[PDB]
């Protein structure tokens, strides 16, 4: 499918750039005709067939047609994309309160204060897996703050570059995130569905509560290694003040057999987390 091919420059003017990956940096904009502010994302897309830099067509496809069906209070949404011969440039709604992950670096939270944040995750991602989308890239980085200077923040699930609508059940596609994050399914390189996001959330949690990361090697093969194993434990000293339910909710998601993990439906049920 083709995309507006008018230069973005006549319609947005950028300004500060919010961050940058391997294939896309982001920058705040303002479009020219209503005021508005928003994130542009410009994604480099791939100029040979067989090469390895840049991003294929199929992939930035993917992700806009992700991004197309989704509109929930905590999941980014998609106001325009634009192209030229060097990149696609999807035209985000703007969060501007950061990255969660950099929240949790400038202060470990309460456990109010992480089921603050996790219950708004676990709505998102109720919305998601609902559409029959998995994230696949589930991460403190992915998590954006709409206002980090409020005591409460809400909060948004960004960066869809890796998600995939799951119509059989499951995707086998050497699919592959953060090795900190990625379930085991993930590391074997075995079918993978909405239960790898669980795993990802049971990460996450992990995170918030302790400051601490639960299967983090001294390089990516032992984090892989350690993930596949399932080796993480709750360390005393950072859980030992944490309830018991908190860390019951953890190990029901850090469990290596996908269908024994806890469903997006099971974690809002669950004790720790249900009103
Ligand atoms: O640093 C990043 C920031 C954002 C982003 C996306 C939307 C916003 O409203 C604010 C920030 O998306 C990203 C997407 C990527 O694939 C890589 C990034 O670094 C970012
Ligand atoms: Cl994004």
């Amino acid at each position: 499918t083709v995309f507006r091919q008018e230069n973005v420059d006549d319609y947005y003017d950028t300004g500060e750039e919010l961050g940058s990956g391997q294939f896309a940096v982001v920058k705040k904009c303002r479009e020219k005709s209503t005021g508005l502010q928003y994130a542009a994302k410009f994604i480099k897309k791939r100029r040979t067939k067989s090469s390895r830099r840049g991003v294929s067509r199929e992939d930035i496809e993917r992700e806009v047609s992700i991004l197309k069906e989704i509109q929930h209070p905590n999941v980014i949404t998609l106001h325009e994309v634009y192209e030229n011969k060097t990149d696609v440039i999807l035209i985000l709604e703007l969060v501007a309160g950061g990255e969660l992950f950099d929240f949790l670096a400038e202060k470990s939270l309460t456990e109010e204060e992480a089921t603050e944040f996790l219950k708004q995750i676990l709505n998102g991602v109720y919305y998601l897996h609902s559409l029959q989308i998995a994230h696949f890239d589930l991460k403190p980085e992915n998590i954006m703050l709409l206002d980090r200077n409020v005591p409460k923040p809400r909060i948004k699930i960004i960066d869809f570059g890796l998600a995939h609508k799951i119509d059989f059940g499951n995707e086998f596609k050497n699919i592959f995130g953060t090795p900190e994050f990625v379930a085991p399914e993930i590391v074997n390189y075995e079918p993978l569905g909405l239960e790898a996001d669980m795993w990802s959330i049971g990460v996450i949690t992990y995170i918030l509560l302790s400051g601490a990361s639960p299967f983090l090697g001294d390089t990516k093969q032992e984090t892989l290694a350690n993930v596949s194993a399932v080796n993480y434990e709750f360390e005393d000293e950072y859980f030992s003040n944490t309830s018991a339910l908190a860390k019951d909710f953890i190990r029901r998601l850090l469990v290596k057999d996908p269908k024994k993990r806890m469903t997006i439906q099971d974690s809002l049920q669950h004790p720790w987390i249900k009103p």
